[PDB]
């Protein structure tokens, strides 16, 4: 098999890339490793800056300006809720509530309407000759071992993919930090609490309150590390959410079974640079944020825009080289939503033996930010997402 | 011997109070353990914000520092080897600050205090409080051997952190908030003119450097150090070596230096109490807390103590209403508190802190960048720099 551009991972940063290369004219081959149904089951987040909404559209698909509203911000601490006005504040800007798994269907669909190639079980993926003008990926697909040579690889393929792995460990610096909790999400077919997006911080540890349509919600609460989802009841989420949330909020929360229940692990991470003779990192591949600030999908949509910029120039000018600039661009960007998805982190969750000293710190950092027009516009200015780096 | 008001320390805080209480009226009798010649001898810091400048105003103690103040528009933050300006009065929407020597403020204070006639009584050795929580509470100390005694109505802790107010209140009745860095201010007074007219706060990987002034022809300039060292192993010559080490070329190259003035390693450390009071007992300044010097907070901090806690007083004794006291703690913890978060980031961001990992670093780098490259971040750095509004009192 051969294609321009293999591109590892159907999930969001893999499909945006490659109806993105598509639209310029640019053959991609996608190779995935579990089923499609198996993708579409992951629920992860539900916010979108405007960069994405944009690029949803630019490639093809977000035709379903429904089934996908705009809300607002607000954090309930020591007692009190304040809302962030985002759209005054930030200069016209507002954040879209839209799943991430209506995102990725959105995009199977555009995939598969267009025909293009996706292989979904494709399992043991190896990566190979990096450094050559012929590089290669091999793969099984039912028994078979099948090979699919191109241009250029882009590992668009998580947190846990192999083409991070493939890189020779001695040419990344690594940067990590892992947060002491995870995050109990959990999805309800009930009618969200609110109309804003609600992160809570409480004595008895952080919570979030948000949605995916009128009669479907979204909720979280910190938990320790060593807690597992099975000890964890519908009920006694339910009962743990409402103890954190303004009694005002919580006596007005619609309850029911969970549709969906996970325990996700909080980190920081990021490599320098993303790329590797013909490799070139995309996402969560290449970082991770704590979702604390909802950055994620938003940053994988930059990655995914640069490195299809990139290539275009690259190919139109039959001159690789350009894409030497790719890890510099993108790496501006990461940092800067590193840097935010950690402060919310760090000022919204209850961390293990703190001492007063830090928990006063933590409690005037949030009366600070949320009373001050400045602190807020640093706030809704971070969250709207900042602007679309100059890429090239 | 008697008065309306102890004050334990003469010191600025202890100054400035004992001056806005006479100016009002006010008995009031300060102990100083030290002599004149020591408390001038501390050099510290000197940035005002205008809040302290009109209260030194209002004590009628400002002509000098009128003439002699130097108001600056601006502060510097220099990391990753570039300058970057922090427009104070435009992000503050008007603000600045003040420099102005500790050392000026204080012999100013003494000046007009003992111009007044009031009284000092300095070398007051051995100073213990007593009836905290009566009528009558009173204060003893040794003046040349003999033991005296001062009854009041009120006591003004302004003793500074090692004072012996805050001690001499039941420790179960306190709650303590501190954090010790691992690092302290090696400082240096000399007579040079100052490499800038503005302040360069710098962030460099050898540690923290600071460039400020006093005069035209005097400079005052400081490096972090370990906990481990002890000045007598910082020559002059050790010291500007180390601070050119850590600033622009093109700042280090216009340097001049000179012989020091005055050395001395301060050590930084964050530190609440809660309560600030007890019975007839007030703390205020130091006394009460300590900020880290990266934000020029602790005198202007000390400042609005004391003038929070002369308007009360003025209150109890001017309508008798001597239960208006109860609210002093309140009101100048939410000063404070906000003092220490922006006093403890400006720390946070500018120091290198021992066996920092790889993302930390970077992140202190993405803070520096955030903060001086954006419109927001900038105006956040400038309102608290210039100092937040004070409260309301009541
Ligand atoms: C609780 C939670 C909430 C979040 N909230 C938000 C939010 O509201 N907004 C936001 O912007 N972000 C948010 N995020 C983050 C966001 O979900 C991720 O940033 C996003 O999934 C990244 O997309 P991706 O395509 O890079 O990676 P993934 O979505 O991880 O997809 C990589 C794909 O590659 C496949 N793959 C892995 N290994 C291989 C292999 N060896 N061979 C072939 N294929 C492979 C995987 O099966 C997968 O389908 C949240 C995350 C969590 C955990
Ligand atoms: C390097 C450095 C730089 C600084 N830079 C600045 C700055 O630019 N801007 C700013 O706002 N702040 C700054 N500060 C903070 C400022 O120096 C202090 O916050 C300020 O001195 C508080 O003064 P005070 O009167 O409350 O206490 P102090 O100045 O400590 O005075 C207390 C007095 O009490 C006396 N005393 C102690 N114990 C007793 C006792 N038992 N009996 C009697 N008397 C007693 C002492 O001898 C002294 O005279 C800096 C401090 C340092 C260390």
């Amino acid at each position: 098999m051969k294609t321009q551009v293999a591109i590892i991972g159907a999930g969001p940063s893999g499909l945006l890339l490659g109806q993105l290369l598509h639209k310029a004219g640019i053959d991609n081959v996608i190779l995935e490793r579990q089923t499609p149904d198996y993708v579409l089951g992951r629920i992860r987040g539900g916010v979108l800056e405007q960069g994405m909404v944009d690029l949803l559209r630019e490639a093809g698909v977000d035709r379903r300006m429904a089934r996908l509203v705009h809300e607002g911000v607000e954090i309930a601490f020591a007692g009190q809720r304040r809302r962030i006005d985002l759209k005054r504040l930030s200069g016209g800007k507002t954040v879209t509530v839209y799943g991430q798994t209506e995102v990725t269907r959105d995009l199977m669909e555009a995939r598969e309407a267009c025909g293009a190639t996706t292989v979904y079980q494709a399992a043991e993926v190896r990566l190979h000759d990096l450094q050559g003008e012929r590089p290669y990926v091999t793969f099984e697909r039912d028994g078979e071992r099948l090979r699919l040579d191109c241009d250029y690889i882009a590992g668009c393929d998580g947190f846990h993919g192999i083409s991070r792995q493939s890189i020779p460990a001695e040419r990344l610096k690594v940067f990590e930090r892992v947060y002491p909790f995870g995050w109990l999400g959990l999805l309800a077919d009930t009618p969200p609490v609110s109309h804003e997006l609600i992160y809570a911080n409480h004595p008895r540890g952080f919570a979030l309150c948000s949605q995916r349509s009128a009669t479907r919600s979204r909720y979280y609460v910190q938990v320790p590390l060593s807690e597992k989802v099975e000890d964890w009841s519908d009920e006694r989420f339910w009962t743990e959410l409402k103890a954190r949330l303004p009694s005002e909020v919580a006596e007005k929360l619609v309850t029911g079974p969970s549709l969906e229940k996970s325990i996700a692990p909080l980190r920081s991470f990021v490599v320098e640079p993303m790329q590797h003779g013909r490799l070139f990192l995309a996402g969560d591949a290449a970082h991770i944020v704590p979702p604390t600030g909802a950055k994620g999908l938003n940053l994988a949509a930059s990655d995914v825009s640069t490195l299809y910029r990139l290539l275009l120039k690259a190919y139109r000018e039959g001159r690789g080289e350009l894409l030497e600039r790719y890890s510099a661009i993108c790496l501006r960007r990461i940092w800067k939503a590193e840097r935010f998805s950690w402060w919310m982190t760090s000022v919204l969750h209850r961390f293990p033996d703190t001492d007063a000293f830090s928990q006063r710190i933590q409690q005037t950092e949030l009366e600070y930010y949320l009373g001050s027009e400045a602190g807020l516009a640093t706030i809704a200015e971070n969250y709207v997402g900042l602007p679309y780096e100059e890429i090239e």
